[PDB]
């Protein structure tokens, strides 16, 4: 007190890559308390914690445990109610889980491949062998890192078209909370601050309009996604035969 | 006025709504327990029936006051009736509403415009049938006739279910997207299926649908709303070898 334990999940950078735990740090310093940050990676994370979880994040406040970053979020507002809210209502909760499927599938899907070598090379040194034979296996492969990220410099391009509904919502609003953000931003957000993590090369072309609404985002509570350890999502160059990156057009 | 609430409709030659963005706007009213005053009429003769007010519907008028556009009269609707049940819970849900009701437009709208719009000239009003035809053939695109889009739906009907399962994702979790009760999310979402229905003569959605909890209870809520008597039916759609699953059954 002001000060909530969270179980993180670091990059050897000491930067964030899981977006459940980017999610869960704004949710925290939106709510205003101090994190007491514990970190660690992929392996060992049933030993880190007490043997309560084989997940993170999980936060303790005072000596109350809570496991997984939605629970936390609700927890949060449940407890304290004083500070500020993080969800609107139940209809939120709803249609926040609708876009961020549609962010996961646009978005995840096609940066996972791009980046998974990254991934795999900017982990911890205890983490390379787990995360290598793992992911390159389970979600999957069904073969080498090196092999799938290989041939992003032809994917990347066809990715920022495809993010156009997005940027549609962002163009009528500052944060999709409104005039200030809450956790819709965050969960949102944590799509791009897990990019930013491990993308050796930028996802985005300079002048995306989303990077007003992403820049402010990672410039929130004192620059909580500019970890040193952070990558830029902008300067994708882009070809004649690319698609246009986004829709150029004003105005009415 | 009582507990009234005019409301300058768009009806099929069966007197049932086509519209989706009237079909929301009697939902709203009803959700804040308003009594409604229907006034009949199709696509043509807007500017006549209104006052010279409207080139549009739903428009509706609140004893003096002019309301005009879907969703303006939402929004208006909880800024003057506060105390009857609301539409938004705030600002978020209209952010995240409109992403939701791009995707279903781009999704389900789209491919069954084409699917339906021949039936859609047919069932509207007698006076409405040739500009609906003339106005469709020129504007959306299709584009040929209307017999040429519509040709063929029944190779692409069963296209779009598969599509719909983030949609199912969602509703498979919660009662209402608005929770344990309907909101203007629901009544929006709704109105996509709504205007389906209103048009299909042959149906878009198999009867094992899990979409159809929601589309039922919607459908038949504030005593049977999506009940009026020229409805056709959304479920009932039949498969062939060599169609997609319409949905996971996880």
């Amino acid at each position: 007190n002001n000060t909530i334990t969270l179980y993180d999940l670091q990059l050897e950078s000491g930067c964030t890559i899981s977006p459940y735990v980017w999610r869960t740090k704004y949710a925290l310093k939106h709510k205003g308390f101090d994190i007491d940050i514990v970190p660690g990676g992929f392996t060992g994370i049933l030993e880190r914690t007490g043997g309560r979880s084989e997940r993170v994040p999980v936060i303790v406040d005072d000596g109350e445990w809570v496991l997984d970053s939605w629970v936390i979020a609700e927890y949060l507002d449940e407890k304290y109610p004083d500070r500020p809210m993080l969800f609107e209502g139940p209809t939120q909760k709803n249609l926040m889980k609708f876009l961020d499927n549609w962010l996961w599938s646009t978005a995840v899907g096609p940066w996972f491949r791009c980046y998974i070598l990254d991934y795999h090379d900017l982990s911890l040194p205890q983490d390379r062998d787990y995360v290598r034979w793992s992911r390159e296996q389970w979600f999957l492969g069904g073969q080498r890192l090196e092999d799938v990220q290989a041939g992003r410099e032809d994917r990347l391009p066809l990715v920022p078209p495809t993010l156009e509904p997005f940027r549609r919502i962002l163009a009528e609003t500052k944060w999709l909370g409104g005039d200030q953000p809450n956790f819709a931003d965050y969960s949102a957000l944590a799509v791009f601050l897990w990019t930013a993590s491990v993308a050796r090369t930028p996802p985005l072309t300079e002048d995306d309009p989303l990077r007003d609404w992403l820049d402010r985002g990672f410039d929130l509570f004192d620059g909580l996604g500019r970890h040193p350890g952070m990558n830029p999502l902008f300067g994708l160059k882009l070809r004649e035969g690319d698609p246009e990156p986004f829709v150029r057009q004003t105005g009415p």
